[PDB]
């Protein structure tokens, strides 16, 4: 039947150069979202029978900081779809996200156990969902295990009365051996963020990913390589190495390191970004983390690692550091 | 106590005609609510003895292809009410629908098995709830049962230093006996829509109705005629529908509207039909197929509501619209 | 585990004088809150052992005449905060109450009984929860019982580049014993309002207050005093009497009166407030009340009887009486 869930994370960032409406850049001290972004939802299943049923999620997602919606400010703003489930394979409707956050996400510390502050820069090949990255009025499938390969698609609609306003569409798959993975994903926008009736809220816009993970005993490392593209020009492309090792059964340290290069016009952008993360679990529900990141750029540019909020003013340096203190509790 | 529930309707919907920006018209496909409209609530009852309990629904209507709130975007958009209810009479205060969604919605197929695209043109009659048809600040009365007799009516305030600013009442009564329904209500509005404190969100408005189903087996059938006016245009409706059981898990409904209206002195005209087929997976999962077609007049155009007043009309005087779906009640 | 749980009050409030776009004054009706703020919310708590454990709260309010969210919007506007509890003392992060609320609140006729009515000049003190009292990014410190002597501070972030851009602190402390209560408090503010970001949701604003209570069978009685200021300039005092007599278990009467003198900008204005209510309850979770509250101010200002919504205009006259029945239940 139903269940309510929901992850509370709530801590203390310092950042280090965050600019200024004056052209100076001071110390930004916030009260928010760590590693995961603060949720509530509904989830459910009904055995229709013959091996049939049907499922549900309606998640929210919120700032505890401030109490609001975050994500554009919907209702279930992370996701909401219904769907069909079956052996053969599963088919929903509704808000969803794409594939590469189905088998890109997992190899990256951003969708695990690193999150917000282990983002790529400005999360450009939206692998962290501390961000409006789901795809509205979407169709997606899902296959079966098939020996560990999973594959799967999506297609999103406009809702509007020109087709490619807000088009999307993705397809993944993933491979799991033991504990060996492997996944590779694409995913495609047209004329992102126009209307507010289309996929994207408010060119073409595509990422491309493969990535590898590998997990023996307490150990678990992992690689993965992103490129985001807007044409219609920007390119950049991540690339990244983490690794998480549990010293304790209740606690794990985890590092990773992203360099990112990008092109702007046809003039190259480098970033290098750095982050080791401590987590304690004070039970199965509850865990207390710290976490530090180094972020410095090529002197074209500007530092600033993502802290969940794209309109967050870049750093007037190169440099920017992150470090937060937070807990974190499900329900 | 209290309960959580819900209904989870996503589909894809085909519209032959709505127009663009620029003058051409398109077809539009979307993923949405197809029959009703995706909602989840909390209602409760706790017993007070004597006869006397209280109860509250707090209601919520969202759009499960982008999540956001529908009905203006408030928390509980659709319905938000608490009240004393006895065996004399209910009494309930809060955001509530008016009579004749009370009584006259449940003789038309857009309040039945049909939904949103089986309403009458532009829902002047304020039949279907895929909108915001709700009244703010509502007091509302509902009788007993009386041997299948049961009257109610409301009173809205506008919250406003001006009464009439958005001053709204209803009133309304139903009669079943076996197979036969039998309803007939009116509502009226002085200024709906002037302010954001009054009853209806952002002259003078008026909805009439009366209509009749008997349900025999798995044949149920219904008539209904319906008036809206607006004062300081007119407009009649005039519906059949009926609903077969084939199997007891699929059942098919057909619905034929035509609408009359006078906007200064012209005559428009509407026929709008649909039919629908809809099996039961189980008690909480079904899926449906719908086609619906209308005609307007040369004068005007077509345009069969989706849910969405703002969507334009279509270019020619014929539109189309077709929906496949699921829809699933937790 | 999780809990959920609400209040809706519903009622008939009739205002004498309220301002119309016009110079005119009309009487004004309304359907809304008349002592208590409807809200839904989740609290739970998760034992981690050893002494320890987790609480989280999350709460939002909404207007039943209309629907919609109040204090400012957001999902969880009243409170939502997650924090650990041990039994040397509560710390919490997020957006919560101050000092103001948790000790000298209580000591209030609008804090307890009377409610949204029964509220100081322009909720001036912010005693009364029904308008945008709380403060966001906030960590705040809750001690222990120390034999009826609870103490508590609150910090609140601007989660802007600039510190004092938007910051709150408060401090307080309230004891009991037998039927007597005593209670003193003080918050601070720094620009409050300006962003999006910090602590108040849209100079330097301070709040004190000091006050107690008696409570001998049914008769319960209280006085309190508060001062408000703001600068960059504005003062006011308020001093508050309010009984409380439970005639029947089930039937109490309430009075308060109130007294508010203000220096803007030198002038001196003056408030004298009364209030009278009878609540009958239904059950333990039900209750019907009705009141009435009479205002006079100076000649120089108006009269206005808070009524939840601070934008709501004041009387044309220097005369303003509010009359509610409602009906008010608990789940």
């Amino acid at each position: 039947s139903v269940t309510l869930y929901g992850v509370l994370d709530a801590g203390i960032t310092y950042q280090s150069n965050v600019a200024t409406p004056s052209g100076s850049g001071k110390s930004l001290w916030s009260v928010g979202a760590g590693v995961d972004q603060s949720r509530f939802g509904l989830r459910g299943s009904e055995d229709l029978g013959g091996g049939l049923k049907a499922i549900f999620t309606l998640e929210s997602g919120f700032n505890i900081g401030n109490g609001r919606f975050n994500n554009g400010g919907g209702m279930f703003n992370r996701q909401a779809f219904v769907g069909l489930s079956s052996n053969y394979g599963t088919v929903t409707l509704g808000r969803q996200y794409d594939a590469t956050q189905d088998y890109l996400s997992p190899l990256s510390a951003t969708g695990t156990w690193g999150g917000t502050y282990f983002a790529h820069p400005l999360n450009n090949d939206r692998l962290n969902t501390n961000g409006d990255v789901a795809v509205n009025n979407t169709v997606k499938f899902t296959s079966a295990n098939y020996a560990g390969l999973q594959f799967g698609g999506t297609y999103s609609f406009s809702n509007n009365s020109q087709f490619a306003n807000n088009r999307a569409y993705s397809a993944g798959a993933s491979y799991q051996f033991q504990g060996l993975k492997v996944g590779a994903a694409y995913s495609q926008a047209n004329n992102a963020g126009a209307n507010t009736t289309g996929a994207t809220d408010p060119g073409r816009s595509r990422v491309y990913g493969a990535g590898a993970s590998y997990a023996y005993g307490p150990l678990q490392g992992g690689l993965l390589w992103t490129q985001s593209r807007l044409d219609n020009t920007i390119r950049a492309d991540n690339y990244e190495a983490n690794v998480k090792y549990n010293l304790t059964p209740a606690l794990g340290l985890g590092v990773a390191y992203t360099y990112t290069n990008a092109k702007a016009n046809g003039e190259s952008t480098h970033w290098n970004q750095v982050g080791v993360q401590a987590d304690y679990a004070l039970s199965k529900r509850t865990d207390v983390y710290a976490q530090a990141v180094y972020q410095r750029s090529s002197k074209n540019a500007n530092a600033s690692i993502y802290n969940g909020d794209l309109s967050t003013p870049f750093s007037t340096s190169i440099n920017q550091t992150a470090a937060t203190v937070g807990l974190r509790h499900r329900f």
